[PDB]
C-alpha cells in the first residue's frame, strides 16, 4: 500500500533448502554458460529472489516433464522451466505472479523457401518436446494441417532434429527460438507466433505456499527496483 515504502515485506523460510527443478536446456530461461554453469531468466529471478529473503535453493536442471513429476510427487518444492500459467495446470500447482509473457512459433531452417504457413506442413513432419503448449497446439490441429508430429525430449533435440533434416519444422515457445535466431543458429519463422499465456513459478497445489510468496516479494522487489528488467537484457537485447 505505502508506495513510498523502501523495505520488503519479511517471508519466513520453513526449510534448509528449497529444491527447485526446472528444464534442462531452454534458453533465455535456463542454459549453460561457458563455464558449464546454468544461468538464464529464470535461474537468475529465483536465485535473486531467494537471495533478498534468506532462503536456499538448490536447482535442479532434470528436463520439463520430470520437473512436473518432482513437484507433484513432493520431490521438489518449486519448479521454473518458462512454465506458462494455464487454467488446467492449477488444478495440480499454485502458480506465482506472471514473471514473462510468452506464447509459442513454428521455426524453419534458416533457408527454407517451401512452409510460409500453417497449410504448407500438410504431409510434413513437425517435431515438438512433449508434455508442453506446443504439443497441445499441434495435437489440437493435426486433422486441420494434415502434418504429422514427432515427440522429442528437449528443446536442443528439437534444434538437431530440424538441423540435420529429420524433421521439416518444429514449435516451441517464441521468445526461446527469437534467442535461437539472435545468436545466428540457422532457423527462420515464417509464420507468425501463437500469443498467449505467461509464464508462472509453481509449486504443488496448497504446499510450500512461503516459497511462492518469496518468489512473488522478490519479483515485486525486482520490479520496483529495475533488476528484473536488468536481469532479462541480459539475455534479450534485441532492441
Ligand atoms: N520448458 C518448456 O518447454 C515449457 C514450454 C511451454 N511454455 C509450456 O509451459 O508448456
Amino acid at each position: 500500500e505505502n508506495l513510498y515504502f523502501q523495505g520488503m515485506k519479511k517471508i519466513t523460510p520453513k526449510k534448509e533448502k528449497y529444491v527447485i527443478a526446472s528444464d534442462s536446456t531452454f534458453a533465455p530461461f535456463e542454459f549453460q554458460n561457458a563455464q558449464g554453469d546454468y544461468v538464464g531468466i529464470d535461474v537468475d529471478l529465483v536465485k535473486r529472489a531467494a537471495e533478498l529473503q534468506g532462503f536456499t535453493v538448490e536447482f535442479k536442471f532434470i528436463g520439463f516433464s520430470s520437473a512436473v513429476q518432482a513437484v507433484e510427487s513432493g520431490q521438489a518444492d518449486g519448479m521454473v522451466a518458462g512454465m506458462t500459467i494455464t487454467d488446467d495446470r492449477k488444478k495440480a500447482f499454485d502458480f506465482s505472479v506472471p514473471y514473462f509473457d510468452s506464447g509459442i512459433q513454428i521455426a524453419v531452417k534458416k533457408g527454407n523457401d517451401k512452409i510460409k504457413s500453417y497449410d504448407d506442413l500438410k504431409g510434413k513432419k513437425v517435431g515438438v518436446k512433449i508434455g508442453t503448449e506446443s504439443a497441445d497446439f499441434l495435437e489440437k490441429n493435426k486433422k486441420k494441417y494434415d502434418y504429422s508430429i514427432k515427440y522429442l525430449d528437449t528443446t536442443d533435440a528439437l534444434y538437431s532434429a530440424l538441423e540435420i533434416g529429420e524433421v521439416d519444422a518444429m514449435m516451441d515457445d517464441y521468445p526461446v527460438i527469437g534467442y535461437g535466431v539472435a545468436q545466428n543458429q540457422p532457423l527462420a519463422t515464417p509464420i507468425p507466433r501463437e500469443k498467449g499465456g505467461s509464464y508462472g513459478f509453481a509449486v504443488k497445489k496448497g504446499q510450500n505456499p512461503e516459497l511462492l510468496e518469496m518468489f512473488n516479494e522478490g519479483l515485486k522487489e525486482m520490479k520496483r527496483t529495475g533488476e528484473y528488467d536488468k536481469i532479462i537484457g541480459t539475455y534479450v537485447k534485441d532492441g
